[PDB]
C-alpha cells in the first residue's frame, strides 16, 4: 500500500471538476463536408457558457471532429500513417468554431492543440505540456478535441474526442465528472435500435454494457459507442463519475453542476462509476 | 564558473540546426484579409523541402502571420486582452496552408500551437511542452509560428514569430542557424528606404544596428525589423548564428546548409553573431 489522498464521494457530493464532450452528431452531418450547424453551435455555446462560470478554471469542453474530423481520417492514405496530420488541422478548425463563439458570449474559451500536448506510450495518452494546468489555473476554458497523436515511435494514431477525459486523469484534483453528449440516451440493451437504457454500469466489471453494443456506421472511423465505453471506464476505474446521455442545443444543463442524487427525474443517462 | 560543452563555431563550421523564418510580407498582403499567394507558397514550399530532408529532424519552420495574423491582432478589443485568443486560432491557419502544402510535396510536416507549448515568464518564453522535441526526433518538420501566449498572470500577449527561435535555444545542441527571410536584403543604413546594407553585427554590441532602423507602418502590429533584431541579438548572445535576408520564392537555398565562409558571393545579408 501506497498512501495517497482520501477522496469523498458518492451520489450526494457536488463535482470538482467537469469534463463535457459534445458529439458531432449533435452539431455537424459526417456525410456533408464542413457541416457545422452553427444554430446547435449557439445554442450548446449559451448552455456551455453557464457551466463554465460556475465551473470556472474547473472545466473542460471537448468537441467531437464531425464531418472535419471523420473527413480527415476517412481521406487519409494508411499506407503512410503521417497523412493522418490532416487530422490535427481538422479538429482544430472545430476548436475555433467554438472558442469563437463562446468568446462571443464572454466566456474566456481558448482552444488547445492536443497533439502540441501529449504523445502516446504504450498506447496510454501523456499529458507532456503544463500549459492545460496553467489555462485552467488562470481561470480559462480549455476547448479540446481529439486529434493525430505521436506515438514513441513517431507513428500517427487518431485519438477520439471520447478519450480525450483519460488525459485528464493524472491532472485534476478530487472529484471528476466526465459528461458525453451524444444523439442516444445512453447504452441501450436488448436492440440495435432500443429497449431499454441501463442506467448504471459498474467499471469493474462493464460485460453487461458490451455485450449491448452494435455496430459503427460507414462514415464513423473512431469506434462509435464501443469507444466511448473504454474511455469512460478507464476514467471511472481512476475515480471519475461518467455519463452517455442525450444531447440537445437548447437543454438547459446546470444539474451537471449537481449532485447526482439531486438531478431532475427527467433526466436519463448511463452511469458509469466504480 | 559553471562547466558546459565546448562548441566549436565560426564560418567555417556547417550549423547543427536549421529555423528558418518566413516573412508574412512574402506570401501576404497584409491590408488584404485572407491574401495567402498560393504560388509563393508553393514555390518556397518546394525549397524549403530540400532544406528539410537534410535538416531531418533538424529544422523548423516558421510562418508570419500575414493578414491573418496581423488581422488579429488589429481587430482585438485592447480593453479585454483575452480578445486576443483569436490570434491562436489566426495563426494556426497559416501553420495549416504550410503544413498541407509540404505534406502534398512528400516533407513530414506538422503545425503545432505555440499557445499549448510555450507561455511567459518575466517575459521570457517557456518552453512548457516536450512534443516539440519528440516531434523533431521523430524526423518531422514542426512548422510553427507566432502566436497570442499566456504569462503568468494569465494575461495573453501577442508574441511575434520573429520571437519564436528565442524558445529554440535551451533544447538545442550544437550550433543553431537562424535565418528570418524578409522583404528587405538586411539592415540597411543610412537611409529610410536604403543607402547600404550592414553586413556584421556583433550582439554583443548591436547599437549601430539600431541606430539603423525606422518605423513600423500602419497595417504592422509586432515591430517590424527592430524585433527581428531584439531576437536575433538575443539567440546570438546564446551562441546562434543569425541572418536577416531577402526571401524570395523560386530562390534555391540549399546555401543555407553550408558553412557561412562557403556561401554564394552573390548572397546579401545581415549576419548578427558574438
Ligand atoms: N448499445 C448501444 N446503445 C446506444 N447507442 C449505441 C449502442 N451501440 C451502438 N450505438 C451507437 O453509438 C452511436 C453514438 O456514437 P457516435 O455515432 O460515434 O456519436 P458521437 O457523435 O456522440 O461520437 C449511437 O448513435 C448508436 O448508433
Ligand atoms: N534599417 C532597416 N533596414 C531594413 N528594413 C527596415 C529597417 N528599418 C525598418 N525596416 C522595415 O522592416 C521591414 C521588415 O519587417 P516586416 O515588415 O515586419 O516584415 P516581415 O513580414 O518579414 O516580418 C522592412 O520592409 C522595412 O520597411
Ligand atoms: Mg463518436
Ligand atoms: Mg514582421
Amino acid at each position: 500500500h501506497h498512501s495517497s489522498g482520501l477522496v469523498p464521494r458518492g451520489s450526494h457530493m457536488t463535482p470538482d471538476f467537469l469534463a463535457i464532450k459534445v458529439g458531432g452528431s449533435l452539431f455537424s452531418r459526417k456525410d456533408e463536408p464542413g457541416s457545422l450547424d452553427d444554430d446547435a453551435v449557439t445554442r450548446f455555446a449559451r448552455n456551455f457558457a453557464r457551466l463554465a462560470e460556475t465551473y470556472r478554471g474547473r472545466m473542460v469542453l471537448i468537441s467531437g471532429g464531425g464531418a472535419f474530423g471523420h473527413g480527415a481520417i476517412r481521406d487519409h492514405d494508411s499506407t503512410h500513417a503521417f497523412s493522418l496530420a490532416g487530422l490535427t488541422e481538422a479538429t482544430f478548425e472545430v476548436k475555433k468554431r467554438w472558442a469563437e463563439k463562446l468568446r462571443g458570449i464572454g466566456v474566456d474559451a481558448f482552444p488547445l492543440q492536443l497533439a502540441a500536448m501529449c504523445t502516446l506510450r504504450n498506447g496510454i495518452p501523456q499529458l507532456r505540456s503544463e500549459v492545460l494546468r496553467d489555462v485552467l489555473d488562470h481561470g480559462a476554458l480549455p476547448v479540446l478535441a481529439g486529434d493525430a497523436l505521436f506515438d514513441e515511435h513517431g507513428k500517427l494514431w487518431a485519438f477520439s474526442s471520447d478519450r480525450v477525459p483519460e488525459v485528464l486523469l493524472p491532472m485534476v484534483e478530487g472529484r471528476l465528472r466526465v459528461v458525453t453528449l451524444t444523439d442516444v440516451d445512453g447504452i441501450v440493451t436488448d436492440g440495435a435500435g432500443g429497449d431499454t437504457i441501463l442506467p448504471e454500469v459498474d467499471a469493474r466489471s462493464p460485460e453487461q454494457a458490451y455485450a449491448a453494443l452494435w455496430g459503427s456506421s460507414e462514415w464513423d472511423a473512431t469506434g462509435a459507442m464501443h469507444t466511448k465505453l473504454d474511455a469512460l471506464v478507464t476514467c471511472a476505474r481512476r475515480g471519475a463519475e461518467c455519463f452517455i446521455m442525450r444531447g440537445d442545443p437548447g437543454s438547459d444543463l446546470e444539474f451537471l453542476t449537481a449532485p447526482f442524487s439531486s438531478w431532475p427525474a427527467h433526466v436519463r443517462s448511463t452511469r458509469i462509476t466504480t
